[PDB]
């Protein structure tokens, strides 16, 4: 009963300065192609973890299709290829911190191109997934086509919302959606799609941030989705949910060590946990929020419940970070499983001395 | 006799951008592939003009230049691949008005792995060249090795030099170099680098082009006391100036196709020791200024290689670079001769002595 991942193909270019990039003129550096996307960097993820995903997508039949496909070793037959698709590609600058300095998406075929007419021929694999994650490449139409799909055989969806403007798409889905996986300003800006308003703006301690985001990710809520994970960069993550977590979505390495009982309190309608992360060395930062959400989606597919998941997760973004592959090119259990127990055993709950 | 075609294999990325690019992430826009390196475009440029070029170059065994050479339909033999190669990729990022808002290039491994010794395996391919071609991303060394191999069997040798930066490379290969084509910038830091001193200044409005020949002329005349023969100073929308040491009306020494019998049919070799002549160009509309300066001297090679005089292959290569702006790549997809030859003859015909 795999899990379902549908969403961009991308051949990704990303430049690394060697210094600082100059108006009107080339500064030398380090050029490289990555496969990329977040579907496909998800799927590429859950894959390295141990578990094979069914992934949906298009592409071209051009010279990028053909770098993205060198080393698929995943079925094909949900990815649609056609001669009038091209396959799309984003363009990245970074700055020397390792943090992007501007960028440039064409992915118009994945908006255009990957269809609910394409999507329903795999109505047998949604409704039998473990879980469905859908990435906001997709439009609206083929989103609510997806979710739909999900829901009417409760099979639990994760939205990724990708950017401060294709995260609004939660506004025709929420009802639909299970978890999703915003930074800071996606999370502001799904609050102000859920609102039909601007009302939340975008932007020091977790407290802090948790107070400033808690109107925003109470707008999701209460709009239906029933898991946030706000991803907080190199402060980790949220994790907030409606209910008890462990019962809310509703590896053997992990679960002996990441024990189930660690954590007393495991139903308000607002529960919310702090994940740290862990001191690493950045090569590149594309990809980390993809492979926390991969390693997530992993482990929750393996059975294990949504706090020891999640922990997972972001001890596979860390590894992400500190390659220069959007997804690395392996992964070693052993550091995984180290630093999940790390992440999970530093999680601590947010709201203690506060009780509404 | 193949013309020889030696320097960089780039993959050009542009970037362009639908609004405003914000820091952190992606704005929507669109990306484009185009195949570069001046080299690579100079050899394109030939065969699409019906003459087989021979390139030397290297290329890693990496995505980049599967995407390169999706479409190359040459000889590979020349071309150095490696599995520690980084192909190079220069990246482009534009913004709303077209001005490069952040670019990176990723370029060295021309430099470091076309080598001296690598160029040495060819020295076959060279010594029967028609014609030699070198642009200035090769290392200093490569170009020594290339232009003395060419010299010591009196192969013509064209310089392209290809940036300010590396067009200085120039300076420890003059006296083996027939013909330059730089810009104006190009122009005066090859002459800087030449001469014992930095006599010359960079660059205002344009201005008329007895004028701009009068103030390029010293930079020009230390190119030839260097033993420079013939300097083309590209100068974009205003066509180009051609100088030489000796008349103009020069041939390749090689004892034919289409581009040959409809140039020279068109453009009389009847119309016409320091030389100078200006050569117009014919008003396009600009899609994309990427690849003008390489298909001129695409244009100018192919010409050359298939027996026409310098003259008629300068208004040749004036007409495939007109072709070029009107194209998103470097080099466009096809050429169209009765065209290329159409608009050579308005060049040949518009073109004019000025010493
Ligand atoms: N510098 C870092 N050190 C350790 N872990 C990091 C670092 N940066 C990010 N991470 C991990 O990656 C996760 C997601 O990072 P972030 O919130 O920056 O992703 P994003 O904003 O979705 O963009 P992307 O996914 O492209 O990085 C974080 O929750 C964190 O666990
Ligand atoms: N707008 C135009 N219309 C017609 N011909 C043009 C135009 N722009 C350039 N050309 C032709 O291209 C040739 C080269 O132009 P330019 O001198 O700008 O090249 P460059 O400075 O070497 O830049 P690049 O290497 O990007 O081509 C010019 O001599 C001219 O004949
Ligand atoms: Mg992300
Ligand atoms: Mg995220
Ligand atoms: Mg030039
Ligand atoms: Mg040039
Ligand atoms: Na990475
Ligand atoms: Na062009």
């Amino acid at each position: 009963m795999e899990p379902v991942i549908i969403g961009a193909l991308i051949l990704d270019v990303h430049a690394k300065p060697s210094t600082t990039p100059i108006s009107g003129t080339t500064v030398p550096g380090q050029v490289l192609f990555a496969p990329g996307g977040v579907a496909r960097n998800v799927a590429d993820c859950i894959f390295k973890l141990g578990i094979t995903p069914f992934m949906i997508g298009t592409l071209g039949l051009d010279g990028p299709a053909n770098v993205l496909l060198k080393e698929w070793k995943l079925s094909m037959k949900g990815i649609l290829r056609r001669e009038d698709i091209s396959t799309p590609i984003v363009s990245l600058v970074y700055d020397t911190n390792g943090e992007v300095a501007a960028g440039v998406a064409g992915v118009d075929a994945v908006e255009n191109f990957l269809t609910p007419e394409w999507i329903q021929r795999f109505e047998y694999n949604i409704s039998s997934a473990r879980l469905l994650m859908v990435d906001a490449n997709l439009s609206s139409l083929a989103l609510e086509a997806s979710c739909k799909l999900a829901a009417e055989s409760s099979v639990p969806v994760w939205f990724e919302p990708v950017s401060v403007t294709k995260s609004q798409r939660i506004a025709s889905i929420a009802k639909y959606v299970t978890i999703v996986s915003p930074n800071q300003d996606e999370l502001i800006a799904m609050a102000n799609a859920l609102c039909a308003k601007n009302l939340f703006h975008p932007f020091l301690s977790i407290e802090d941030m948790f107070r400033a985001l808690k109107p925003a990710i109470l707008v999701l809520l209460k709009n239906g989705v029933k898991v946030v994970i706000v991803t907080l960069g190199s402060n980790g993550a949220l994790l907030c949910s409606k209910g008890n977590p462990k019962k809310a979505l509703n590896f053997k390495r992990v679960q002996s060590v990441c024990s189930p009982n660690r954590f007393s309190e495991l139903s308000p309608s607002l529960f919310a946990m702090h994940f740290p992360t862990i001191p690493a060395k950045v090569k590149k930062l594309t990809g980390a929020g993809d492979c926390l959400v991969g390693g997530t989606v992993a482990s929750l597919s393996d059975g294990l419940d949504l706090i020891q998941s999640l922990a997972v997760g972001i001890a596979s973004a860390k590894a992400a970070v500190e390659s220069d592959d959007n997804v690395p090119p392996e992964f070693k259990l052993d550091l995984i499983s180290g630093d999940a127990e790390l992440v999970y055993n530093g999680a601590k709950m947010l709201m203690v001395h506060q009780s509404m």
